[PDB]
């Protein structure tokens, strides 16, 4: 059974990074799963539906990198995108 | 859709789940911003040999306690994952 003692910091720090990153209209959803002592993270951000895919791709990837570099106990981070018209 | 309550919702709900009576640990937690609301899916590890009516009461006490205590939450779902340490 996974320990879980880091879930709260992981979710908070990752959400805070995602929410204020460039081109994000808001966070759509965030999911954390305890595995061993660490957390697997799935975050999904709202972006402009007219963004080019190569642009949404850079945005998602900057967020992923920044979460990986800054947030302890994160094992695996996926950042997905939901298009919205603005 | 603002998302400013996600952090408190996830932290408070996680804490309630994790310190409830028959939970070995939290398996996963998911929050989704809907309008001003957060929709919450939380999944707890319980003893595989618990009776189903018991795990049902446990999940339901956690759901109620989250609904009663955590602001900005709608449609809380509490799911169960059995684990046999045996």
């Amino acid at each position: 059974v996974p320990r879980g003692s880091h879930m709260n910091d992981v979710l908070v720090d990752a959400y805070n990074i995602a929410k204020d990153s460039q081109h994000v209209h808001g966070v759509h959803y965030i999911r954390g799963r305890n595995v061993g002592e660490d957390v697997h993270l799935d975050i999904n951000i709202y972006v402009d539906a007219d963004l080019k895919v190569f642009e949404s791709d850079l945005v998602a990837d900057a967020i992923r990198r920044k979460i990986e570099a800054e947030v302890d106990h994160v094992r695996d981070v996926h950042v997905g995108v939901t298009p919205v018209r603005i």
